[PDB]
């Protein structure tokens, strides 16, 4: 049981706080969003005036922010406020970049970092079923483990710092490739006249099969849990999505790496979060048809 | 049951020894001498002509390269064939060409089904074929004795034309995944990330596919993909361009939009043209042409 900081409440941190104070952990909180904060201290989390002041007296701090760019100027406020050898968690999805100079400016200010951006979404954040992929130093892993633990489903090491931002980038930049195949697919075969049960059934039981079919089967009935069957309620926003994808255009930008496919996906979750920003990142299929 | 077995190369061959095998009487034509011998070698009796061997068979096979050749072909032994001869095309060829030799077929008084295949010739020689199949139920039915000794997997997909619809709507996938897998063991390299951690990362969430559990593009994470033994296949860059080539008649002939899949069928027709005989994954060494 140590004391933690939790910076960022919001539709991540609330949940994720809210396990912590569960496990019997002092979460020591702020958010400069009023609302936030009030919910977070509603479930035991001891919110404070201003981030300096929660980070003062805590073991850990954990960030759960919107950008890189809110993450620098976070830490920019609060690392000489903390005391030395104190331990940042970054679970903010940011880019490998942004994480990799964080954690540097973390490092020089005498404080460990590791940057764990997580899966699962705000049902998973509730549940404590988060996966947590994790850049860093093993030891400082280690150290971290028993205060990730009450969030996760899983932990996974992926290497040195803004590892853990780059598998999380790599999946999802594949994740939207394949959901907008799985789409084509659908609207392609419901022009040949093959029934959306039968694709299903095919791709499923064959080399194509992969999430975005058989858990976010874009076409309602076959898989009746899956957002098309809910008007398309996320789920995955397609938002988030074009966050994740902007973030994968960066590093690829960042490497000189050729991505065309990953790059095309960015390119069509780009339109389409212009209009639909808030339905499940699977109704692309809309765009295909009409 | 005597079936009449045209086109014995490297899928027909090991196909028709199956069969041989499990007991049928097997006729066969093939116009390539050594397909022919071959296929003699193990038990098919070898006629000089296609309507030759049609003329006694209760079920004739075609394994073809393409759907002019299966066009062709029907036309040649349709009028040889006894009434309510079980026709099955195995050959992979678009559904246009699927739908419009069934109703030849039928129009002669015969049965037909599009039975198209994935495996390969490794799948083919050890009966473990995937058969996606379109045509009427009854027809399936009776001709599942004949498929079950070549098949590990036999499939309704629905009316006719359904099969090679199946086939070319998760192979235009497959050909997806595979080079956006190969993008992101590339950039995870250009990060710093380790292919074995990206593929921990990748086989334990939402992006995990075959492509990556089992066709790894990177040598070491799975010992037996074919980027451990120099792209050998494993599955053509050759056969996936041309079922590629078929969904983007699909795409055409139905004016879907697709632009993933247009853009791999891009992307392999290129890399067709110097690497054809490497498995598909080795796509991800063609990926600095794209630049
Ligand atoms: N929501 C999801 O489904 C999901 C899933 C996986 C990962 N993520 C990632 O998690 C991060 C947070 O997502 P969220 O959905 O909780 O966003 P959110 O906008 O709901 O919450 C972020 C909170 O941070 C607060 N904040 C801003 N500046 C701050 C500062 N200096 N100190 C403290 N708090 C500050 C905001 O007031 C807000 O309440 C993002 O990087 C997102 O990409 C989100
Ligand atoms: N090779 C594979 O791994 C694989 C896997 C799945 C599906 N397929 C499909 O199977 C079909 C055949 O493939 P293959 O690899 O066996 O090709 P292949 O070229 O080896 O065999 C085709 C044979 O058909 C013969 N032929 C041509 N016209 C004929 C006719 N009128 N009558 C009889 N025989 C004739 C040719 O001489 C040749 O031997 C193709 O449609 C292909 O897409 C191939
Ligand atoms: C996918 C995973 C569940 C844990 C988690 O929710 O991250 C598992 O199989 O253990
Ligand atoms: C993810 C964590 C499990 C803790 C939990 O189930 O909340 C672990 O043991 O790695
Ligand atoms: C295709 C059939 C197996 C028949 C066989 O291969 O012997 C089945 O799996 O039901």
């Amino acid at each position: 049981m140590t004391t933690i900081a939790f910076l960022g409440l919001g539709n991540m941190g609330a949940p994720m706080s809210a396990n912590l104070v569960g496990a019997g952990h002092v979460v020591r909180g702020f958010d400069p969003a009023p609302t936030a904060a009030s919910g977070a201290a509603a479930h035991g989390v001891a919110v404070f005036r201003s981030a300096p002041e929660a980070v003062a007296e805590a073991d850990v701090v954990i960030t759960m922010l919107p950008t890189g760019e809110v993450v620098r100027r976070c830490y920019t406020d609060v690392l000489a406020a903390a005391r030395p050898a104190t331990l940042f968690i970054d679970s903010s999805t940011i880019s490998v970049t942004d994480a990799r100079e964080v954690h540097a400016l973390a490092e020089s200010h005498g404080m460990l970092q590791l940057d764990a951006p997580v899966s699962g979404g705000v049902k998973g954040a509730a549940a404590a079923t988060l996966a947590f992929m994790v850049g860093g130093d093993e030891s400082t892993l280690r150290r971290a483990r028993p205060v990730l633990e009450p969030m996760a489903g899983k932990i996974i090491h992926c290497g040195a710092a803004g590892a853990g931002q780059a598998a999380k980038v790599c999946n999802n930049m594949v994740l939207a490739v394949q959901q907008i195949a799985i789409a084509e697919a659908f609207v392609l075969a419901e022009k040949l006249g093959l029934s959306a049960q039968s694709l299903f059934d095919v791709i499923t039981g064959a080399t194509g099969n992969c999430w975005a079919v058989h858990t976010n089967c874009p076409v309602p009935g076959p898989v009746p849990t899956s957002p098309a069957n809910n008007d398309f309620k996320p789920g995955f926003s397609t938002a988030l999505m074009n966050k994740d994808l902007g973030l994968a255009m960066d590093a690829v930008a960042a490497t000189g790496a050729t991505a065309p496919l990953g790059s095309h996906a960015a390119d069509i979750y780009a339109k389409f979060a212009a209009d639909h920003a808030d339905l499940d990142f699977s109704a692309v299929i809309h765009t295909l048809r009409a």
